[PDB]
């Protein structure tokens, strides 16, 4: 198992940034793929999660501005962080439904006008 996350920035209120999320190796078509967000101090918390099937599942502080979604072809999880506010400032984590490690993850900072 190999989780690797692309993507990050420094975005303005409103604005959008695209995570992507490669599960190279293993068998990256048995379980689901969630994407997790930490602040300092803070606990680690789930955002959004997609499964083989396409279904998803969103956090309520992100429904209807995420969108998680799968390139089968690539093998890649997209996380699209749209209409972005400043309390999206956080570190960002992809995981798999195996649990197991993390990834390094990736920043993102939302700073307002």
């Amino acid at each position: 198992v190999q989780l690797v996350e692309s993507g990050g920035g420094l975005a303005q209120a409103g604005g959008s940034l695209q995570l992507s999320c490669a599960a190279s190796g293993s068998t990256s078509r048995v379980n689901a793929m969630g994407w997790y967000r930490q602040t300092p101090g803070k606990e680690r918390e789930l955002v959004a999660a997609i499964d083989r099937s396409g279904a998803t599942v969103y956090s309520e502080s992100v429904r209807g501005r995420f969108t998680i979604s799968k390139n089968d072809a690539k093998n890649i999880v997209w996380l699209q962080m749209n209409n972005l506010t400043t309390e999206d400032t956080a570190v960002y984590y992809c995981r798999s439904g195996v649990l197991g490690s993390w990834g390094l993850g990736t920043q993102v900072t939302v700073s307002s006008h």
